[PDB]
């Protein structure tokens, strides 16, 4: 079995993630496993993720576990994001909304196009605005 994900604990910091909004730090308060997990800091919408080659015509999980440190108004997302290789390069999220106060896992299930548009990414988006910080840890991309 295989995670598709690098450094998908933040066990490493913030080794391999993307930084969009300057607003990620790998700390101890946001570890969910390990020693350390990533925070991302309220009062603004932040994200950072990185690209994964998917293999096509495949079916994969994706999972992670996440809480706010306080009620949020919006959410936090994980996403795998990309374009279908078509005339019209649709675009295609797999999205799943964290909104919890208390560590929370969640999963989905997603099966590839048998080409793809664009190479997919995998997003990590703090799309609430509210002061409450979010911590994510554990992000799972398997091939099942
Ligand atoms: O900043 C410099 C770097 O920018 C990089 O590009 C980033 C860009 O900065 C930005 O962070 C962008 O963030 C997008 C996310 O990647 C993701 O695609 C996100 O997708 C959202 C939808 O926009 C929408 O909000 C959707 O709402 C859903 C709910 O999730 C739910 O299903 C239900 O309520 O329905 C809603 C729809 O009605 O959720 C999606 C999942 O979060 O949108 C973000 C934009 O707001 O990511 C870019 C990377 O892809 C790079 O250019 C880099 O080079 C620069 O250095
Ligand atoms: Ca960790």
């Amino acid at each position: 079995m295989v995670n598709m994900v690098s450094n998908p604990g933040f066990e490493d910091g913030l080794d391999s993630w993307q930084d969009w909004q300057q607003d990620m730090s790998a700390v101890p308060e946001a570890a969910h496993n390990g020693a350390l997990g990533l925070k991302i800091g309220g009062g603004k919408a932040a994200g950072g993720g990185q690209d994964i080659p998917l293999k096509p015509n495949t079916t994969y999980i994706l999972g992670a576990w996440a809480k706010f440190d306080s009620k949020p108004a919006g959410t936090f997302d994980v996403v795998v994001q990309y374009h279908l290789k078509d005339a019209n390069n649709t675009y295609v999220q797999h999205i799943l909304n964290f909104n919890e106060t208390d560590w929370t896992y969640k999963q989905l299930l997603f099966t590839t196009p048998d080409v793809f548009g664009s190479t997919p990414e995998l997003a990590l988006w703090k799309g609430d605005t509210s002061k409450a910080n979010l911590y994510v840890d554990d992000v799972y991309l398997v091939e099942v």
